C-alpha cells in the first residue's frame, strides 16, 4: 500500500545493480556497454524487477548515449512496456517524456515507439498514494509536464488527442487537474489549436463530467476564467466602462439532469466555493437569489414557522386526564396521565386539536417525501456531511419526521410514554427553524459558526468535561454515602450525583451548602478543587478557546455562507415547479443569436 | 561567580598598567619597547595578575610588532601558559587564534608554540557564566571562530583532530554547539576532509553523545540536515518527483541502550522539538505512530478506562452499615459508618466487590512497577518537569497508586476515614485518563493548553484571588459576629467565612440575603465592594487574560503536541515486548546493502 511501493523500489534497484547491463546503462559508462554489448552472450531483452528494459533504466537517469547504443544494438527495445503490477504498460517513451529529454524522445520515436501506449499501472492512477497523476498516454504526460515542443512533436508523430484513460479523462481533463497553472492555460490553448475534428470540450468522464464541469468541481478558478474568456463576447466599450455578454450554456445547463452548479456547490474540496465568486457565476446566482431565491425562501420559512406554531399548539393541548390509581408512594408527583384514544376526541376543542394533528402528520410525511429521494439521489455521506447543503439540518429533520410518525403510531396504539418522542420532536423540529437562517446575512454566518463550534470545540470540551464530571461525581457521591440524604438530596446515588456534578460544572445550580448542619470537611476540600479546576479555569478556558477559534475562521464562515446562499438557490428550482422559476438569462432567439440564453454584465474597469 | 571575574579583570588591567613592559606591549609603542628591552635589567619572563606573559598582552590587543620583538628578544615566550584560576592553561596561541590575526599565528608557530595546548581554565568551560564556549585547544578555537586558513595551518603544523577537552567534546561536537551556522557546515565538512584515521564522527562525550545525537539534543536542525545529506542516497528522479533512501543507523539506533529519539524528545531546550519535523525523522515517527503507535495507545486507553470504571464501581459499592451510636448532638447528619473487615465480605456481591478490589490492587502495583523504574532511569526533575513526557500525569499516577495502596492498608488495618484517600484516588485517577488525550488531534493540544494555563495563569490568579478572599472573608466574618448565626449560617466562624467568600468569588452560591430580617449596612457596603472588585473585575479579567494567553501560544502548544506524539511513540517499544513492535524501515540484507535498515521517501519537488 505504501511499504509495497518501497519494497518494489528496492527490488527495482537491486535487479538494476545485480545485472551488469542495467547498472552499466544506469552509470552511462559507454566502453563497458560496448564490451558487454559486442558479445552475443548477453541478453538484450532482459527484464527488471518491474519488467523494465535496460532502455527504461537508460531513460530513467537521462542517459541518452546508453539509450542510443541500446537502440543501435537492438531496434525493437522501444516496443515493450513494463509488465508487472505498479507499471502494467509503462514504456520508455513515458519515462523519456516525463524527464523532458527532447533528443531522447526524438531518437526513441525514430525507431518506432508507440505513441498510443496505454500505461495502466497502479502508479499511474488518480490515487492519494501517488504524488502525481499525469495519465496513461505520453501526450498526457507531455501536457502535464509542461513541454511545448514535445507536445508538437507528439502531434507530428501520430497520437490523436481524443484518447481516454481511466476514469474517462482525456488530456484536457488532466490538464485542468494539475496544479501550477502558469503553463496549463497555454498548453490547453495549444491543444485546442490542434483540435480540428462532437468537439473535444464536450467529451465527458466515466463520471460524466465536462472539462468545464471538472474545472467547476476541482476549483480551478484560473482555468475557469480562462475558459470563460473563450465563452464571452464583449458587446461594447465606451470610455471607462464596458458591457460584455457571457454564455450560460455550460453554466446554467438547462437540458442536463446534473447541472453545473450542483456539481460545483456539493463538492468535497476546500476550494470550488471561490469559483462561485467568478465573473458570470456570482451575478448569475445573485440575480437568481434576489429575483426568486430570497422571497421563496422567506415564504417557506414563514409557512414552516406557522407549521411549527401549529405543532407546538397541538403539543401543548394534549389528551390528559386525572390518574386512576392513587399515589401511596412518597416522592411521586405524577397527578395526570394521558387518556385512551377512544376518549381522546369527544369535544369541539379536541376536534380542533385533531385537525391540527392531521396537519402536522401531513407536514411530516411531505417532509419525508421531499427528503428521502434526496438521500436516494446524492449519496448519504455527502448529503449529511456537507454543512453547505445543511446536512445536520437534514438529519434532524428526518429525525423529527420519524419521531412525529412514531408519536402517531403510539397515539393510535395507545402506548404510554408519548412525552419522550414529543419532547424530542419539539426540540429537533424547532431547532430545524435554524435552516432558514442561511437566507439572511445577519443570521447565516452566526448559525454556521454555531455548527462549527458544535463540531470542533464542543466535543473537545465535552470529552475532558465528562472526565472531570466522572471523577468529581465519584468523589461527591463517595463523600456523602455516610450522610443523611434528607439534608443534601444531591449526591444521593450515582446518577443524581453525576447530574448534579454536571450542573455544578456549568454554574447552573448553587453549591450544596446546608448551614444548619455540619458538612464533611472532605466535601469542602474536593469542592474547592472542583471550583478551582472546573468552575474557574475550564469554563472560562472554553470561552477563551472559542474566542481564539472565532477570530481565526470568520472569513471561512463568511465564504461558507456565501456558498450556502448558492446552495439554497440551486436546492430550489430542482424541487419547485418550473413556472415558479423562469429561465435565467437573456434569450438569444429574440435577437437572432441561436437560443443560447446569454447573460450581460456591465463593468467599470477604469 | 560574576563579580570575581570582574575583580580579576581589574587586577589584570592594573598589573598591565603597573608594569612598563606590559603597558608598552599593550600600547604598541616600538621605541620604548626597544629602550626597555635592550637593557638586561628588565625581566622577560614576567607574570601578570592571571600569570599571563607580555606576549599574551601583545596578542590580546592585535599587537603584531610588539609580539614579534618580544619573540625576537626571547624565543621561549610562546611556551608558557597562564597559570592562575580563570586561565589554567591559556597560551598566547589561543588568544592569537581567537583574534583571527594570521600573521601572528604564523610568527608564533614559527618559534614553536604548542598546538596541543590544553587550556583548562574556568573561562573556557561550558557554563552559563561564560559568553562563549570555544574549547581548550587552538584547533577548536579556530573551528569555532570561523577561519579556514588558520585551521589549515594548524593541521599543517601538528594539531590532531581527535583531541577531547572537558565533557568529552571533540572539535566536531563544539562545532555543532556553536550558533551562527553559516560557516559551521563548511568548517565541519573541511575537518571531515582531513579525517583519514573507529571514525571521528562516532567519538562520544563523557555523557556518551555522538555528534549526530548532540545535534539532536541541541536542536541544530541546519546541522542535522547537513549531516543527513551525507547519510542519504538518492535512488532515482523521474521528472518532477524523486525517490531517495535515508539511513536509519543513527536515527533508529537499534543496538544502543540510549536511543537517538529519547535524547531528542526529552531534552530541556526550547528547540529540538523542531528537529522532529525534519525529512527522515517526521516520516519515521509518522509511520511508527500510524502503524503501531495509535492502535496500541487506544488499546491501552480503553484498558485503563475499563480499569478505572472497575475502580469506580468498587468505590460506589462499599462495606457501609448503620451506625451503632445514636446521634444526641444536633447538626450531625452521619447515619452510616464503614464496617469492619471481618463483616465486610460475606455476600456474593461482596465477593464480586472483592475480586474487583483485587483487580485494582493489581493495577496499582503494576502501575508502580511500570513507573518507579522510570524515576530510577531518567532523573526525577526531568521526568516530572517535562510536559512533553507527561510529567504531571506521572506524579498524579504515582499519587493515585500510593493512595490506592494506602486505602488497601487502611482496609486491612480497619482504620477509619477511608473516604478521604478514596476521594483523592478517584479524582486523581480519573484525571490520569487525560494522559491518553495526547494520542488524538482533537483532545491533545487542548489538554496541554489546560496544563499550560494551570501552571501559568491559574497560579497567578489564585495568589491575588486568595489575597482578596482573605481580606473580604475577614470583613464578612467581622460584620456578622454580633448577629444571629441561625439566619445567615455563612460567615459564622472563620473557616466557613473563608470558604463562603471563596465560593462567592466564583459566583457559585447566591449572595447572602435574608429579606425577612434586617441586615447590617456595612455588609451591604463591603459586599458591593466585593462584587465590584472580585465578582465583576477579577473573574472577567481572568477570562480576558486567558484569552490573551490563548491567542499567543497556540502554535507553541501545536508543536508541543507534535513532539508529544513522538514522545508517546518512543515511550512505547521501550516498555512493550519486541514482538508487538517490529523494526521500522526497509532491511538492507534482502537487497545486498549491508543490514543498515534504510527508509525510502518519495517527494515531489517541482
Amino acid at each position: 500500500w505504501e511499504q509495497y511501493r518501497d519494497r518494489v523500489n528496492m527490488l527495482q534497484q537491486e535487479r538494476i545493480r545485480d545485472s551488469p547491463l542495467l547498472q552499466a546503462a544506469k552509470e552511462n559508462d559507454l566502453r563497458l556497454l560496448k564490451i558487454l554489448l559486442l558479445n552475443q552472450s548477453c541478453d538484450f531483452q532482459q527484464r527488471g524487477a518491474v519488467g523494465e528494459t535496460a532502455l527504461h533504466v537508460a531513460a530513467l537517469y537521462d542517459n541518452l548515449e546508453a539509450a542510443t547504443l541500446l537502440m543501435e544494438a537492438a531496434p525493437e527495445l522501444a516496443k515493450e512496456p513494463a509488465l508487472c503490477e505498479p507499471f502494467v504498460g509503462q514504456t520508455a517513451l513515458h519515462i523519456a517524456v516525463m524527464n523532458q529529454n527532447l533528443n531522447l524522445v526524438r531518437a526513441l520515436l525514430a525507431r518506432g515507439a508507440s505513441v498510443s501506449a496505454r500505461a495502466t499501472g497502479a502508479a499511474f492512477r488518480r490515487s492519494p498514494h501517488n504524488l502525481i497523476y499525469y495519465g496513461e498516454h505520453p501526450l498526457s504526460f507531455a501536457a502535464c509536464v509542461g513541454s511545448e515542443e514535445i507536445v508538437r512533436l507528439l502531434i507530428e508523430h501520430g497520437a490523436d488527442i481524443r484518447a481516454q484513460d481511466s476514469l474517462g479523462n482525456t488530456v484536457l481533463h488532466i490538464l485542468i487537474l494539475q496544479p501550477n497553472k502558469t503553463f496549463a492555460c497555454q498548453m490547453y490553448n495549444l491543444l485546442l489549436s490542434y483540435d480540428e475534428h462532437q468537439s473535444l470540450e464536450l467529451v465527458p468522464n466515466h463520471q460524466g463530467l465536462t472539462p468545464f464541469k471538472l474545472a467547476g468541481v476541482e476549483g480551478n478558478t484560473v482555468m475557469f476564467q480562462h475558459l470563460m474568456q473563450k465563452r464571452k463576447h464583449v458587446q461594447w466599450t465606451c470610455g471607462p466602462l464596458t458591457s460584455t455578454l457571457y454564455d450560460l450554456t455550460e453554466i446554467d445547463s438547462w437540458g442536463e439532469e446534473l447541472s453545473f452548479l450542483e456539481l460545483v456547490v456539493s463538492s468535497k474540496k476546500r476550494e470550488a466555493r471561490q469559483i462561485l465568486e467568478q465573473t458570470p457565476v456570482k451575478e448569475l446566482v445573485s440575480f437568481k437569489w434576489k429575483k426568486y431565491g430570497r422571497p421563496y425562501f422567506c415564504v417557506l420559512a414563514s409557512l414552516y414557522i406557522l407549521y411549527m406554531i401549529c405543532f407546538t399548539t397541538c403539543c401543548i393541548y394534549r389528551p390528559l386526564k386525572l390518574r386512576d390509581d392513587n399515589r401511596t408512594d412518597p416522592r411521586d408527583i405524577t397527578i395526570l396521565q394521558q387518556k385512551l384514544l377512544q376518549e381522546a376526541y369527544v369535544t369541539h376543542q379536541d376536534n380542533i386539536r385533531l385537525v391540527g394533528e392531521l396537519v402536522t402528520v401531513t407536514g411530516a410525511v411531505i417532509i419525508l417525501l421531499l427528503e428521502i429521494p434526496d438521500i436516494f439521489r446524492v449519496g448519504a455521506s455527502r448529503y449529511f456531511g456537507q454543512t453547505i447543503l445543511g446536512g445536520p439540518f437534514h438529519v434532524i429533520i428526518i429525525t423529527y419526521a420519524s419521531l412525529v410518525l412514531l408519536t402517531m403510531v403510539m397515539r393510535l396504539t395507545n402506548m404510554n410514554g408519548e412525552v419522550v418522542p414529543l419532547s424530542f420532536a419539539l426540540v429537533l423540529g424547532w431547532c430545524s427553524v435554524m435552516y432558514f437562517a442561511r437566507g439572511f446575512q445577519m443570521l447565516g454566518p452566526f448559525t454556521i459558526m454555531i455548527q462549527k463550534m458544535i463540531f470542533g470545540d464542543l466535543m473537545r470540551f465535552c470529552w475532558l468535561m465528562a472526565v472531570v464530571i466522572l471523577g468529581f461525581a465519584s468523589a461527591f457521591h463517595i463523600t456523602f454515602q455516610t450522610e443523611d440524604p434528607n439534608n443534601l438530596g444531591e449526591f444521593s446515588d450515582y446518577p443524581t450525583a453525576l447530574f448534579s456534578t454536571f450542573e455544578l460544572f456549568l454554574t447552573i445550580i448553587d453549591g450544596p451548602a446546608n448551614y444548619s448542619v455540619d458538612l464533611p470537611f472532605m466535601y469542602c476540600i474536593t469542592y474547592a478543587a472542583f471550583a478551582i479546576i472546573a468552575t474557574l479555569l475550564m469554563l472560562n478556558l472554553f470561552i477563551a478557546m472559542m474566542g481564539d477559534t472565532h477570530w481565526r475562521v470568520a472569513q471561512e464562515r463568511d465564504e461558507l455562507w456565501r456558498a450556502q446562499v448558492v446552495a439554497t438557490t440551486v436546492m430550489l428550482e430542482r424541487k419547485m415547479p418550473r413556472f415558479l422559476w423562469p429561465r435565467s438569462g437573456i434569450c438569444g432567439y429574440e435577437y437572432g443569436l441561436g437560443d443560447r440564453w446569454f447573460l450581460r454584465v456591465e463593468n467599470h474597469h477604469d
